[PDB]
């Protein structure tokens, strides 16, 4: 039952995959805390740039790197390179589907560890703990 | 407020950010995940019980909804579907009444029910 | 406990609520994606997938929910079901309820979780 204040936070590698043309690489700052135990938030950014923050449920992305899901806008799909696994994320827009790309090994074990925090099916307990907090504050 | 064992409604105070309105919110065992919002200036909002739950405390969002906390030296909430501001307090009331109908993570038993009504119909 | 790769699918016959134009819509369910219902159909236009909660069908056959830009809410006419994602359709629910049926079979409500740590535990070892 970890405290009410976890939360971790990892880096990894993209690439903005679109239509006709050639890949640009970018790198995502991936985040989960234990008081919003269903979510993973991941802050994308091309170079030297501020990022933009999207948020979705933890389970969409365990979900996608064995199969083809979605929810709402976002839709997750896996991918081979030959022998390599890779994870395709897309937000869904009327101006276009942009796409990123990554390799599943550094997702999976993040996602790891946030199951290693709150395993899957626990999240009401800390569903309970900010209901509780809200409850004195 | 009031309650009647199986659904639960309730008035709350809110400002459309300012422009004061009344939003009702209610909660009913048959949908055990949601809460619906109606508001006037009538318009319905339909979102994740867990979704307030946590944006009380932190920022937070699904789709087009987002919520967040905020301060007024009094605690404050605001949701912003794509903005409302509204004190935590009534919320937080409203919330716990829900969780003693439906605790979190007991909202399978209701679906169940749910399913088990539509297999005679 | 059913295994990792378990599905099933079924067809449905829909109408798109202008005069009512009749469509047939697939819908299935894998054990891997334990929350969702996949929906897919054409008119004339490429076909289309939609993905959503279980959940929310189970109890839009009940009583007026949504989700976002999905909302379902049920009818009569014969009891009937309706689906109008934004950017209208109606079926019975006969078959819906049976198939929703089928998909608790293989995986009760409240038992999600342990298809989602095989999902993991296969990650884990990719």
């Amino acid at each position: 039952m970890s405290s009410s204040g976890t939360s971790i936070t990892c880096e990894v590698g993209l690439q903005l995959i679109v239509p006709d043309r050639a890949p640009v690489p970018l790198v995502a700052r991936l985040d989960y805390s234990v008081d919003d135990p269903y979510a993973i938030r991941a802050a994308f950014h091309v170079g030297d740039d501020e990022p933009v923050e999207w948020i979705f449920a933890r389970e969409l992305l365990t979900v996608g790197i064995i199969r083809e899901t979605g929810e709402g806008d976002v839709r997750i799909w896996p991918s081979q390179d030959g022998k390599e696994r890779m994870v395709n994320i897309a937000l869904s827009s009327p101006f276009g589907q942009a796409r990123f790309h990554a390799q599943v090994a550094p997702l999976s074990e993040f996602l790891h560890r946030t199951y290693e925090l709150v395993p899957a099916g626990q999240e009401s307990d800390y569903i309970d703990i900010d209901a509780e907090i809200a409850e004195h504050l």
